[PDB]
């Protein structure tokens, strides 16, 4: 399937990467010498190969991770490499493993976290979605990027009711938009070397564009590094609130749009460390040793004083179960901070 000449930069790269003594990326501790015989001669239906996966992580070799997928296709056919780099970084997500069937649940169990009004100053909940049918960034042409913002710009644009807003493509974006958007914190641009050695950001700023309801309480990024980046967010505590919106939304762009989703793996994302749910929940908190890692690792969740906290679990666990944990565990930090 791949050319000779594919396979041939393929072995130069897998020179490159074994030389590389400094190097720990994921990348380098599954790409066996026995996975790249086995591998560096395929390629998908959408023409992606073994170099559209790993080439940013032989470009910086002081990559975490390395790899991104090229196309939804990618992750069967480069699973002898996919899929122990998955289960390395998805702690507890075992080679028996599955995500579960997709479910957002009782919203009506989610709470506003922090009714005092004392600790939580926003709450953000990400998710992000490729296209089913379209490759994803290293492999996309021009009239794809087109294409796609064009199906997506609409389903936003039919947007009503507390979801109404407006399209911005970055392509003729004028100053005026940019500070006004740079304001909003809503803007994005091209790429750091990790995506351009990915070549994820080709034929800038093509099919990119940002779209934010009046409210400033639902924002979306199209072509930034997955197709659609998807975030709810607002003042306070209210999780209910803006994970319902999340679903809400999400669902309005599905009815046109249909996502790539995979049965064992959940949604299909451009870097492996956003598969299953996508689900990214936050709040930013004031919480004045450090058992606050303490407790944050006992309800799995990321503290990155004002904190910004998340929980670390994408995949293996439902929506519902992702947004919950994150619940959970701010609940319980609140808990130990008024001790």
């Amino acid at each position: 399937m791949a050319s000779a000449e594919v396979v041939s930069k393929l072995e130069a790269a897998f020179a490159k990467l074994q030389n590389a003594s400094d190097c720990h990326s994921l990348l380098k501790k599954y790409l066996t010498k026995e996975v790249f015989d086995q591998l560096k001669g395929k390629q998908t239906k959408m023409g992606a190969t073994l170099m559209d996966v790993i080439q940013s992580g032989v470009e910086n070799l002081d990559s975490g991770i390395g790899v991104y997928a090229p196309d939804a296709e990618s992750y069967t056919l480069f699973a002898a490499l996919l899929d122990p780099i998955i289960e390395d970084y998805h702690k507890g997500f075992k080679p028996s493993d599955k995500q579960p069937p997709k479910d957002s649940g009782d919203l009506n169990t989610f709470i506003d976290v922090d009714p005092d009004k004392k600790y939580v100053i926003s709450t953000r909940v990400r998710c992000g979605r490729s296209l089913e049918g379209y490759p994803f960034n290293p492999c996309l042409k021009k009239q794809q990027y087109e294409e796609m913002e064009s199906r997506v710009k609409g389903q936003l644009e039919s947007m009503s009711g507390e979801l109404r807003g407006k399209y911005y493509p970055l392509t003729g974006m004028t100053k005026e938009t940019q500070k006004q958007l740079i304001d909003d914190h809503f803007l994005f641009k091209e790429g750091d070397r990790f995506l351009q050695a990915a070549h994820a950001c080709k034929f800038w700023p093509t099919g990119r564009g940002i779209y934010h309801n009046d409210a400033k309480t639902f924002l979306v990024w199209v072509n930034e590094e997955d197709h659609l980046r998807i975030i709810s967010m607002q003042k306070g505590g209210n999780l209910k609130e803006v994970f319902g919106r999340l679903v809400t939304a999400v669902g309005v762009i599905e009815e046109k749009v249909k996502f790539s989703r995979d049965d064992r793996l959940g949604f299909l994302t451009f870097c492996p460390t956003n598969l299953g749910t996508t689900i990214r929940a936050s709040v930013h908190i004031k919480l004045p040793r450090k058992k606050l890692e303490e407790v944050a690792a006992k309800y799995n969740l990321q503290v990155r004083g004002v904190y910004d906290i998340s929980n670390k679990r994408r995949l293996g666990l439902s929506e519902y179960e992702a947004v919950k944990e994150m619940q959970d565990g701010i609940l319980e930090l609140i808990k130990a901070e008024e001790s």
